């Protein structure tokens, strides 16, 4: 009777509490998505157990074995019932799983160390002094791999061959690299993560330029799940009653440090 | 399958949320006891529904009809399964219901408007310029009614006959009366409520002297309930893991205004 909710350790969506060692189950974790999962489960009327995705990935299909990994894989293969995470709504995923209407809007964005002479993707593409990269897996990397726009094709060509590799395993690693590189590394990531980091000490990063696209995160379920409808209606209610905005303020801005 | 939890509207234990009009069920309320009920239900493993006691009372037995009113009555007559509230552990109640070990320690205390020339119960008892009273019903009034200590007998004799009546219907009314009386009214109430008000604007009240007694609030259940053991063990765990102290800080001090 207990619904398995897959999620991913990513600040400020899901994080361990300070004393998690003496805590069990859902209590171990806190964050925006922990709060959102509680709200969904309240309104859908289900008991639930949070489960951190074993492989720490969002979800992509292996071109060789055709196997889905990450949170998407957990849903595809029936190991989880719902995903509550900053999981981007994309065509290739919508082909295999279902998504609620968006609970958060975002776009791909550029993170620089303050003072770096870059104001747009065009600025990055036309030079080589400042390296740039994305998460080693995820919808951002796929944006560049799949683009047919000249500027982004140029960026993908550079990123694919750059050494040392410009691809990072986690968002935190990419951020660390921006901070430690004296302005010679810029990180391509979602505007939501960018905005969060901008409000954290040492306050040495910034989001520059407009977003490169417009999309959203959705709460995901397996195709044909009997929970899809109620989850979607819950998300819409939470939006219209101002909860989603409240939670965004709680985890991004109310706690700000800059 | 849903356990009925009786409680009482008393700040900061239980209060309506700003938007309660668009909210249903437990979501309507917030406060220390709302948080405590959630924690108890999590650890005891039950679904639950908060229910504000209809008559707004804590619990006393009518000397005429022998009927128990308030939250105690809800438990005695089977209309609620648990009470989570600032309900004082007393002999006469322990005769009819069960209580967990204390989740909060307290004592009877004196609230004055700042500048009032009173430092103890003795100071109040020996004069008449400054009126004083208690909640019109509850364990504090019963303390004075039942005492055989000369000072408290003197106070009860005064309070019983004073006009205009010195007894108030709610804690809030007693507080208002202290604030509006230019130092000519002092209010006898539990140290917990006193400490809370002391940290609220206009910051014009204070707790004076030591406490008159030492007791505790407990989570209550009907005699012989199958939930009594697990509730008691939950309360002890919450105490030992520092949750109770955290919640006290959250609702009394972290939000302070003085
Ligand atoms: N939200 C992305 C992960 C982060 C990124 O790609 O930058 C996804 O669902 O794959
Ligand atoms: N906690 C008290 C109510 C407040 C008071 O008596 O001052 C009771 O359980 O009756
Ligand atoms: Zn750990
Ligand atoms: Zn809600
Ligand atoms: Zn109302
Ligand atoms: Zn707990």
């Amino acid at each position: 009777r207990t619904i398995v909710v897959t999620t991913i350790l990513e600040s400020p969506y899901v994080m361990y509490k300070k004393n998690h060692e003496q805590l069990e189950g859902n209590e171990r974790y806190e964050g925006y998505c922990v709060d959102l999962a509680y709200e969904i489960a309240k309104h859908v009327r289900i008991k639930y157990k949070l489960s951190i995705v074993g492989d720490g990935k969002y979800g992509a299909r292996d071109p060789e074995t055709k196997i889905w990994n990450g949170m998407v894989g957990e849903l595809v293969y029936g190991r989880a019932d719902i995903a509550v995470a900053p999981l981007t709504i994309t065509l290739v995923r919508e082909e295999v799983i279902d998504f609620s209407k968006p609970f958060m809007s975002l776009g791909i964005s550029i993170m620089i160390k303050k003072g770096t002479p870059i104001e747009s993707a065009e600025d990055l593409a036309k030079q080589t002094e400042i390296a740039y990269g994305t998460l080693a897996s995820g919808s951002t990397k796929e944006f560049f791999r799949r683009s047919k726009i000249a500027v982004y094709e140029k960026m993908w060509s550079y990123m694919k061959s750059a050494e040392p590799s410009v691809f990072t395993k986690t968002t935190a690693d990419g951020v660390a690299r921006v901070r430690k590189s004296k302005g010679k590394f810029a990180f391509l990531l979602e505007s939501t993560m960018n905005e969060y980091i901008e409000q954290r000490k040492p306050c040495d990063t910034m989001k520059v330029g407009g977003n490169l696209d417009s999309k959203g995160y959705g709460v995901a379920t397996p195709k044909g799940s009997a929970l899809g409808n109620a989850v979607n209606l819950a998300v819409l209610k939470l939006n219209e009653q101002g909860l989603l905005d409240k939670l965004k303020n709680k985890w991004w801005y109310d706690k700000g440090e800059c």
